[PDB]
């Protein structure tokens, strides 16, 4: 029983289990050396973000570099060498005020404030007449309708609406500055999902042969594939991670998630646009789809963000990351900790040591139970496979895989034994590490000409990776998955080997 | 139907529907102390009043409880809407305090900065920048050179450099500001105060001649401590509920034996990051919750819940997702402290407390919770609460009413935690304010007199019940309810069940 | 645990321990009418007397019926021991039968010729040539080749020949031929005239329930419900399915009865035999599912007509009726008119008793438990049935008043008995149609306090309980009643120690 | 998704759509003997053919397997079609018989008197007083009361005296003694001389399987299979429970057995009446939880052996053999001497599959499951598992012992288990375990590993779309092993129907 699982919870045990969720860290000006990265990449670091909301293409293609001089400097050792994927995160969408002359000139709650569109009024904002970039405001937005200013922290209320301008009410106002952030909760957005910028990012992003991108305030499935389309044929094997930062993208979830290949739970912008006493509810809601869907999920965002300038999190902050791993995120995602923070390296292994620490609260065979409970010949063989790892204990399930999908179908199961997914494909290795449980390997080995010798190699090599990772010894039982015949594109094989 | 689409369905869109079945309670202090504000949490939501007595005097208590008295029974003339509140005292235990600055405010503590720390009571009243006294005079003798002192609730962290005889030289590790009487935990050394102090036997006859209804013992370590305070109440005292505070790691590891001697559990989250490292006290939290939920003891979740609402009208989402969570592990309570005692906004505090709970009852799984509680459990009393909760699911009732006058069958039915409320209905006053320990149960206090006639009575306290539950909105004409008694009056056990339609 | 380890553990070495839960319905004829037979068979185990109208006259039924419950109430001494035992009566129905023999007993010589005619001037003189059947529009309704069964379908005839006034065949085989024996034709009236007056000799003599014969639809079940009328409206009517029309019209036939009798020995006439056993297991789980009461009937101990002991293949086909689900097991010839009705009831107790020990009770409440269609009687039902299985009660106490409480109970199918108490003499009886209720019948007067007069009724049940070893002192036993006087419910369960 | 639903949705006016996976066991004598009767009990569902030594010379049993293997290999021109028939050897065993009748029959009436002799001069002459039997040692184990039955307990006697060479008994139970009847009563060895010789006979026939008649313990199954040897240790042995103790030490011979034989007639004469049902359901259930082969025998469908068709009763007794979970049906007299031999297997075929929809097959299997670090059985449950989920047409097992396809079909799936094996033997023994359906593949062995295994695949696609178990577009679940000649059936693969 999960009670059972919760009471035999013991804090002077160490994990005995291996981390399975994946650890993704920002790269900045505190991470960006080989030196550094080497030693992240030693304490568990598997996926490399690059924010692209600062610095130039000149500065983060050096970052890329130094990111895979630190990652190809473990290719001499095959059998613990670890892929690193590379992430691009999109600058997206924004609203920004006008220059306040710079400077401030504070509001207080009860004054108005006439919001304009003047677009020569940029370089003087008062106490009063406001400016914005956001052309269309005005058809999107409403009579109470809340206006944000600056992170939450002046909100105003719309009271007349002309064609082009706003009149306001202060409802609690403070210090404004020049450039500030506004968000509009909880209205429809209509500024385009690829700003000219990000168009200028995304061809950076295929030519630098990213993994992945994480797109910025999708609102819609439209949003998506604008962005696929940008990516366009070159990048038609980028994974496109959608991050959801507003009540709109939450609201039309299902279809933002049919649309995408993963899901990034913004929980910060998220905390802005709605109240704290329903965030954790969308949390659990978009985490439980996605695994429903199969498809990863990161949570990111205030993970960690007192390591910035301490050794040491608080509990709450070890307590509310163990929480989305027990949610069911696939991957957790560092921001300043690892980006311009004074201790990257120790926030990259307090991820890890958390992570491992709510391994042990996970009850593995309940979820499993569930997803079986919501024709094909993969999805049989799969669930088999899951079925089998139960059923005897197996120290992990061998997954022999070109593009990745078969080891994801397995993974969408959630078995407890790790999923050993061996291929020769470099960047489905790099993408694996989205999917929790996937533990992903690169043969490097040339095709051997009888078939049945090449699987045979492959197996065996993952056996030598198991074998020095601890999943298991020799004596134990392991689930290999392979096709048929050579080069049939579906595995429906399913075989249980004793570990040699 | 399963765990998985029960999340997937959790819509943020839709109001919250059920009832908030978590108690909520209130640390009352110079913020709330008044008849007025007291009211008002009331109706907000405070179940139960904690009285802190690591400060003040008896007769600033006596007034505490005069007041929260006189706000509670000035609803008492609509006994269907009434609702009873509890009235908690915490002890003040084996405290090390500070530390008085000068003559009100505070002083600033930088990084890397040496304090001492004296024993010398000529400075008990003059402390700054560089001298610091405290109350615990064995100090010397207990810490050694790089022990680490934390100062008010781990906000200053301070490292031993030198040894005196009567003194300690210190290095800030982490800053603050420093204020006047704080709290100090010293984590690896070991604290020679005795769990029940003289001040602490005041403190417990004082509860007893006022009438409280449950005792919070602070720094329980083993259970011989909780025996202690049990002994204290003695045989004035034995209907009062001991919860004992978990605060410290030898708590942690003694903690079956102290769950076994206690009514109940604190789980006090802060106090515990001081000696067990973040990445471990999220798995000390789930696993006392979880054994007190399998002991069928009420377990309460403490400090660090809405501190930031101390200064501000609205938590933050990590705050509000931290008391979502403890609701979701299986706690029975929600304590506030700061926020409802000293705070700019009680009101909203308590409010808050109620509308991050009541969302949080939508992502309860409620059936796998009974159907595990079932099968791995340890009589006819208990045969038919079983029953009771398994008709509830069956029927999908709007209540199981329960006539109790002690409160024990009541009890019993919540340990299984059924989704429909448990409405215990009793002629004990005390019961009814001691019923908010427990998750789903919804006291009501009758004050009508006992009918002649036996069946008479029930049918009129069942009457009674489904009033309450009707103009709480729990159930409506149409819906069925169980109800649990005994055979025939002077009965010593609840061992019938009845399901009844409301009519 | 599981019902594959269940049969693994069965031990014909050990005791059969289990109380027995199927009624027993044995027809009481010239070898069981005396009043010292009848008084050793209900000390066997007879539940049901079952009188057999298809013979006999009223004085002679009025007769039996005396001596049944003159038998029966030579017990009432101790109320505590004392078994009810219901009265059925069994109607004759639309009968084809042929006629009496000159002189008596002749051969229909297998591949002969007999011609089947509908003049009463043969209807004393038949033979091996003509026979003579009461028959009369049966040269309306057949082809010229069908077939034609004698003597319970024991001899078969092939028609090759019509017109109107009768019936030439030939002899595929048989055996003999006694004197007015019944004809099978694999539309006369479902209640006929004699009927009429049997159901109505029926109210009269207050009988528990009828068995009604021939029943192919439900405006059948719904004539014999009229006949019976408002002074028989507490009569139970079970419907006799003898034919595959039957079977085709199963569903709307049990929704209008009380409950049904599976004849097997009719059904194997019309239906193939390789089919009989899934139209039995069919009709049973039908029954048991709406909660109606299944009586399994002919074919059952028969050798036991001449011979004290039965066969293993009768013990088998016997104990698998009873492994399927019915509530009853019916004894004809073997108790009617045998050299051995003493020790066929004896045996049927037997088999009967051995065939509980293969029974998985978990699996039946589970399954009907998820199948069963807000009513707090239904809800309690089920509520106590669970709690028998969870404190391993040693008996369910139901206090009722018609008997519908126990029946809601007994449909559930707990493993412990249902101990129905009532002071009802009607609805004591009637309970033996139901698997695993215990009918007991309270006779001390009513109390005046309400719940004074619960708990001795309670009580009654107690000491019956432990006289018949169902439990004992310390045990834990269920209590259904209703929460007060003059309740519309039977919605209060307590669990309560054995005093 | 419950037993009880399975049952209300039972219609005897719907045909069975599904195939018999109960196997067939018939007697061969005077009425099955030839050719010609045998290739039509072939086709109407013949599985095995039992050889009855009890009676009958060696040669006259040499010949009856000549023409049974004529009749099989009649087939065999079409390999897709080809059915493989099985031969059982059935032991006389420890049996005591009576003489011959002067004459012939004589009649014996409720309430008359009998001479039990040991003369020898008389076993010629046994009528309405004196009878002859073979058993010496009579005068040993019979007290004053003790009760004796003859000839299929058919009558029954009471000793009142016991003489020297011979007995008085009273006859209790009338009937017709007939001649050479078998007389039981409720020390001869477990292997007889005859024994040792029809055994051997069994091993230089090649015959598949054994049924050991009378087996009581363990140490008696060991016996029989010492004597089959190193030549005859792959012939499987069948132990027939005919008496008490052989139920009472049921386990140590189940555990010596590769199957079982449950004999409801002799139990019968054994056990009282009321307690056989009981037995033949313990026994089905150990057997099948053991994963072991059991024949319900004896007492199926007599009438048929003068009747065209049988009774209500014994239409609903052979049905609860198949339901209890019996793997196979086994047919006596009504085959080996009756007038309508072939209306009898034809009958057999029509009750067993018509019981088949009153089966539900994922009770059995989800018991089962949950009542392993072994890849071979995690493969099976796999598959089993896998056959359901995917609800496949059916589960091929590439197997050359027989050993993978036996512990698939432990397990029970609804699903067809298509056995394709290249070994001829265990094309004929599988046909002792229930949903089994065994091909005898003869292409020869290909080069490449893999086309050998497509080209047995293929073949067994072929044999499941021409029997209607499934066709092209349906999926079925195949087990080999990994490599060219390996130790585990440890491979488990979903392929779609071509
Ligand atoms: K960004
Ligand atoms: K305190
Ligand atoms: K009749
Ligand atoms: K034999």
């Amino acid at each position: 029983t999960f009670l059972e699982h919760m009471c035999r919870l013991d804090i002077d045990s160490p994990p005995i289990t291996a981390r399975n969720t994946g650890i993704i860290c920002t790269i900045g000006p505190a991470s960006r050396s080989v030196e550094t990265l080497k030693e992240m990449i030693k304490s568990g670091m598997n996926v490399a973000r690059l924010n692209f909301s600062h610095g130039t293409h000149e500065y983060h293609a050096e970052t890329i570099k130094n990111v895979r001089t630190a990652t190809e400097s473990f290719a001499s050792d095959p059998i613990l060498y670890r892929p690193v994927a590379v992430a691009l995160d999109t600058k997206g969408p924004e609203i920004r005020t006008g220059l306040i002359k710079g400077a401030e000139v504070e509001l207080k709650k009860g004054a108005t404030l006439k919001i304009t569109l003047d677009n020569a009024y940029m370089e003087k904002c008062d106490e009063n007449i406001l400016w914005l970039d956001y052309k269309n405001i005005c058809k999107v937005v409403e009579v109470g309708s809340k206006i944000y200013v600056d992170d939450g922290l002046i909100s105003l209320q719309v009271k007349q609406k002309g064609a082009d301008f706003l009149v306001t009410e202060v409802e609690n106002g403070g210090s404004l500055g020049s450039k500030k952030g506004v968000n509009l909760p909880g209205a429809a957005v209509d500024l385009p999902a690829v700003s000219e910028k990000d168009i200028q990012d995304l061809k950076f992003g295929v030519e630098q042969d990213v993994d992945m991108v994480f797109a910025s305030f999708i609102r819609k499935a439209s949003d998506v594939h604008e962005v696929r389309k940008v990516l366009g044929e070159k990048g038609k094997n980028i994974k496109i991670i959608s991050k959801i930062e507003n009540h709109e993208g939450v609201r039309r979830f299902d279809e933002i998630l049919e649309a995408s290949d993963g899901i990034m739970v913004a929980r910060g912008d998220l905390g802005i646009e709605i109240p704290a006493e329903k965030v954790f509810l969308a949390q659990k809601m978009m985490i439980g789809r996605c695994n429903r869907a199969g498809k990863p999920v990161i949570c990111a965002t205030q993970m960690l963000e007192s390591m910035i300038k301490k050794p040491r999190p608080t509990r709450a902050e070890g307590s509310d990351v163990a929480n989305a791993v027990l949610d069911g995120a696939d991957c957790i995602m560092l921001s300043g900790e690892t980006a311009k923070g004074d201790y990257p390296l120790e926030a990259v292994r307090m991820q890890h040591l958390i992570a491992r620490e709510a391994e042990a609260a996970i009850y593995h065979l309940q979820l499993f139970e569930e997803l079986r409970r919501l024709s094909d010949p993969t999805e049989a063989t799969a669930v088999g496979a899951v079925e089998a790892s139960f059923r005897c204990c197996s120290g992990a399930i061998i997954v022999l895989t070109k593009s990745g999908r078969s080891a994801h179908q397995v993974a969408r199961y959630r078995p407890r034994a790790p999923i050993i997914a061996v291929t020769r494909n470099p960047q489905t290795a790099r993408q694996a590490h989205l999917y929790r449980g996937i533990f992903p390997v690169l043969c490097k080995d040339p095709v051997q000409e009888a078939w049945a010798e090449d699987v045979d190699l492959r197996v065996n090599f993952a056996m030598n990776v198991g074998k020095a990772r601890g999943f298991f010894k020799k004596g134990d039982v392991v689930i290999v998955l392979t096709g048929w015949r050579p080069g049939s594109g579906f595995t429906n094989t399913m075989r249980v080997v004793p570990v040699p």
